[PDB]
């Protein structure tokens, strides 16, 4: 199965945390990665006084099943990255997401595939869109066709 991870810091130097959760995506068992996007940089959210985000999208193989998949990107959140006192329960400063799983939809208490508002987000369609340009969703909507109606900017890269 093929699934579609965004990557996304929000450190003043976020390169490190960035390559480092690479090569732990890499380690995870019965997986690899097969591509990775350009690293794009765009706005911190509210007051700009905060670095930049870092935003990157990641095909990864697999063929663990989705929620042993979000175990391993949950630990490596863990172990790459640490709490945000501004909004403790929210994002950590290294965030993976698991955009899409393969054709597959999933809702459970811990995960729910397609990213639920991931459509919204310029931020998540870009990146993939340059490593998978001919993604459709389980819905049967093409990415490419979110992004031309929607009419998202496109990203400054890194
Ligand atoms: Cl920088
Ligand atoms: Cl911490
Ligand atoms: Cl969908």
């Amino acid at each position: 199965t093929v699934a579609y991870i965004a990557i996304g810091s929000n450190l003043a130097s976020p390169l490190e945390q960035v390559n480092a959760a690479l090569k732990a995506l890499g380690d995870i068992p019965e997986s690899h990665i097969l591509t990775v996007s350009s690293f794009y940089r765009t706005p911190p959210l509210g007051p700009q006084d905060q670095p930049d985000y870092l935003n990157a999208a990641v095909a990864l193989e697999t063929s663990l099943a989705p929620e042993e998949l979000l175990n391993h990107t949950q630990r490596i959140e863990l172990q790459q990255g640490r709490v945000r006192k501004a909004e403790r329960w929210g994002p950590r400063t290294l965030d993976l997401a698991i955009m899409l799983f393969g054709n597959e939809v999933i809702n459970t208490e811990r995960l729910t595939v397609p990213h639920y508002d991931m459509k919204n987000r310029g931020f998540m369609l870009w990146p993939l869109f340059e490593i998978a340009p001919e993604l459709v969703f389980p819905d049967g909507e093409m990415l490419r066709q979110i992004l031309h109606t929607r009419a998202f900017d496109k990203l400054n890269k890194w």
